[PDB]
């Protein structure tokens, strides 16, 4: 049985198991192979250009999150020790965000700011709706709405559609690839739950001005009975912004900033599974979307969508926390600019491109192909060309308003060196030149 | 700096970080030694006796989980490979759940089964609410409803509360600690979005009798315009049943029951973060819960809640399939039934409890102390006394017309030896004799 | 960045300077999605093991490392019985760091023995060079060893009827100053194997009617460590009587990493004594037939490793997976239509192939080198030798560690490529 070599026996002769079960079990090695190999034509983490993600931790945070992968995030009771450290990447991170003295701040490790945002959403709804009841509007004449920049990531969506909020979407255009703050009153009404502002977009790697936002809801919020606070969707900006532009006033230094949402597992630098929720005081939060669960033979207060999960992330970001401080992370984040201006500027230096977003805000790039009407290809052209040699680049359209311009966004990470841009830049000039003289679509 | 020992080291002289990041960097040695450090005085999770949730697996899966950490299963344009393997599991717990050949199943991996059931508590709103506009009922009068036995698990009671549905609990009692299938019906009207079958209920330990439910549901549905169909939750029975009990029909062989939940971090022998959800036929998930994900320069559908996450659990739930195969997660689930009920025969031996619930179906022994005016303790000084013996078994209510019934539950998991539940009893024999004579 | 020109002035920690090397490494193939190349790119993990804890080792130092020798005079001889060298006769052979070394070494023993009788029969050495006759597929190992040796390379040209050795007229190239035949057992470019039994028959013939006799080398660089297994009734080596000498890769389908290959003479006979440098392990002196002098010990012991692990069964076990693969690939190519198959895997697990004449057909096989590269697979594009260089062809060398489940992977994508392509 283990007399087979791993490569003679029965199994790699077959396929794998595609639509069941087989009846038989393997020996440990040969399953291994097996579903190892079939993992091995992807991209490697690293050359994937295309996420926020991270796609490299240090090897004892590695192996840190292997040792507590049988742990419990949701098990208060039975795994109070990783329970307290969640505590402190809570409290570690509201300070991080200023959240207030004053107020009593609580929030929760989520799997990412998909689950955040949703909770977040909720929160907002289910405050509104309470005031709604009591200045009695009709409930039924519309739905409630959530004000949102179209740069919105598809978990706003989902939240959305899920729960039976109207999006008030506010376009973006070429002055305006964020939020336009000036005009956010047209889309604010009585049923509006609140206005998320995203600091750091997806599309664009720009931050909303959640300071001007701020003080235009602060005078609107004196007109009406229906006032409105700001959610921010800070998943990528939530881990970078703060050490590397520390006097910007995005987070709860603004007073009507009531809730914010980061990815641990972007800028972070956490490997995926984990995001964090903050509300800056307890009365944001409604209580029947409190479940409160045993801890010391007593009681603690949990907003989750998800129950059983892994608690590896949650421990690996205590990990980076206490590895690399505030000066480590401002550091990271220092040379990961650094690598996205250099970038920049490379793609400049080459022409046939232009800049949306050259990586000021964000480390994250974003450009167009320039209009020439001697060239057969596209952006999707340049990505599959980039494939060839490893790099994943997606090419796609932008959100309303801008639904005709095609383009193409670089996201630096960590773990994208000096070095491995400089290699990068070469790959891509050669791809060009190959494209240039491409002879097939 | 790097020659300093690690606990001669100034990090080791002050306390770690509570409140606000440090400012300087440490090595990493050092805030490896501080991270685990803070971690040791929990109990060791394979002690831990209240969970359904896996707390070992063979190495080979441990090594393959850790290889994978950076793959983020939502992308399936960068990880083609993680995603087709999300598809074959599909697939293949579609298979072993019966779906049939002449519909069309689909399904996804979750973090869990609280996702799972929350999407398909969502799929049954949104196709009642179509039937309901069609049939001209009106929504302003009472919100939708479900109907479920009293032992749902909280996530349930939060897909409730988080989509304004209201909750029609079907009680438990004495000889009922499975849903009342006889009863059901007077849970049902035109607001009904559907019913729960649990199959393999956290309190009790007990599966609902999905089949009863079903030939229940098929008559109630020729009389009406408001049908009603049945979710299972088998968060737990999901990946126990079918290797032990074959026979007994409860998931798709049922022609009423058009979806599936079950926990791979529960009998699926994964360590947690990964479920699976999984629709009869593609007509019972509503197209607007597909939101679209590209893949080889096309289109592919999604439910899902969450975005970003770790794909080693699902890659580990895939590596469980390959390498045990039907005979052996059968071989792994029949040893944990034979500790489930050797538990029972000890604890009926000791004499001084009643059983509950005796392991026969779920591997899950549930009890009570009984009457007895001498005994100044109760079961929360037992949990108490284990707790010092290094387990830990939780004391807790029963659902629903029974919550003056105090119990306690031991679940049996792939990792509970018949060894160490030898020594188990001893400890429980000893606490025992120790709470017999202390004040 | 990393020091490119110089060296730099400072050291750099630890896991700084693996870091930057690794990272150096990274966009480079992963190496088991290379179907191009027939060296090992897998080897369980009791062999990798073994390598990494004997890489100190030194495989030319006898006395100081007499066990690591022993287990190459045990290699010698496994292969030797593998090949059936006859028992009448006196087998030598040694390691080698791969089949070049060892062609160069056997055609070196070729040129010293001819040179003699040449010498014996009054021929007039200044008028021409030496030469050898083989095929044109040979391996580019063999235009070295004429350009270094002074050897004049007499070519026996491809064309479609004969994608290997040319038999029928072979010897229209041989001559008074030919010192062998190579008979190739594994073409390269085609995965054909030379007819060594008729090669066999035709040289017998040849030799009974002049002074100047003819002997074959095999190159079984691939087929050596695989037809044994497979096709064990195949005779292509010592069971020919003049075959003098072959060789093998250990790294090819003797299934171990980069850095080793086999050399055996049939007899000593056909070695002549001043290639031969002695040297002092144990008791005596042992013999020894090297260019190189101390290099790993790793590959040989993963060789020993590998003919006790798997023995004859394990071996050809392996060797009929892979055959399988290889069959599978050709009838899913077969399914495809539009390609037509030079080779079809029945002889090397090799599937070559070049696209079927059609005008509506925009792409070429360079842009299927293309689609599949974006996909992952490198599958690259070349010509044919001599004779045939218009043609032009896609190799599939199927390996140990491409197994079955893999190679459907590589269908769907290869049918997918080719669905891009027909709508660019
Ligand atoms: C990616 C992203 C999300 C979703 O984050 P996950 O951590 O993947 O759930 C939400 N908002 C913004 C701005 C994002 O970039
Ligand atoms: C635990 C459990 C759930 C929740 O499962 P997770 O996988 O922890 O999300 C749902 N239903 C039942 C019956 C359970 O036992
Ligand atoms: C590759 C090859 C060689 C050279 O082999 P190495 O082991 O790389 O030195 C010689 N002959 C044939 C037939 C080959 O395929």
């Amino acid at each position: 049985e283990t007399l087979k070599p791993i490569f003679g026996a029965s199994a790699e002769r077959h396929d794998l198991p595609k639509y069941k079960l087989a009846k038989h079990a393997l020996e440990p090695r040969e399953a291994d192979r097996l579903v190892r190999d079939q993992l091995l034509d992807e991209g490697n983490s690293r050359l994937n250009l295309a996420t926020f993600c991270q796609t490299y931790m240090e090897p004892e945070a590695v192996e840190l999150m292997k040792d507590t992968l049988e742990k419990n995030a949701i098990d208060k009771s039975e795994y109070p020790r990783t329970a307290e450290i969640e505590n402190r990447c809570v409290n570690i991170i509201a300070n991080l965000w200023h959240a207030p003295e004053a107020e009593s701040f609580t929030g929760t490790s989520t799997i990412g700011s998909s689950e955040a945002c949703m909770l977040a959403g909720l929160a907002m709804k289910f405050a509104w709706r309470k005031r709604a009841k009591a200045n009695g509007l009709d409930l039924t004449a519309h739905q409630p709405n959530i004000v949102i920049s179209a740069g919105y990531q598809v978990c706003w969506e989902k939240f959305c559609v899920y729960w039976d909020i109207d999006m008030h979407v506010v376009p973006m255009d070429d002055d305006h690839m964020s939020l336009n703050v000036d005009h956010v009153l047209d889309y604010v009404d009585d049923y509006t739950i609140g206005i998320v502002g995203i600091m750091g977009i997806t599309y664009t790697g720009q931050y909303d001005d959640l300071a001007r936002l701020d003080a235009v809801v602060e005078r609107y919020n004196r007109t009406t009975k229906f006032p409105v606070y700001i959610h921010v969707d800070a998943a990528s900006g939530g881990f970078y912004t703060p050490f590397i532009e520390p006097e910007l006033k995005w987070d709860f230094r603004l007073n009507n900033v009531i809730s914010i949402n980061a990815s641990g597992h972007k800028y972070g630098l956490v490997y995926p599974g984990v995001g964090w929720v903050i509300w800056r005081d307890q009365q944001y939060l409604p209580k029947e979307l409190v479940f409160k669960v045993s801890y010391l033979g007593g009681e603690l207060p949990t907003m989750a969508i998800n129950f059983s999960h892994s608690a590896s992330q949650l421990i690996g970001q205590y990990y980076n926390f206490i590895r690399f401080g505030f000066d480590g992370y401002r550091e990271i984040q220092e040379k990961t600019h650094d690598v996205a201006r250099y970038l920049a500027k490379s793609l400049t230096k080459l022409g046939g491109f232009s800049l949306i977003n050259d990586g000021h805000e964000l480390p994250l790039i974003c450009y167009e192909l320039t209009a020439d009407s001697d060239r057969e290809w596209t952006l999707y052209d340049l990505s599959d060309r980039l494939l060839m040699k490893g790099w994943q680049v997606p090419t796609y359209p932008l959100p309303k308003n801008m639904t005709d311009r095609v383009i193409q966004r670089i996201v630096v990470r960590a773990d994208f060196g000096m070095s491995m841009a400089h290699d990068f830049i070469d790959d891509l000039t050669q791809a060009i030149h190959d494209l240039d003289q491409a002879h097939i679509v």
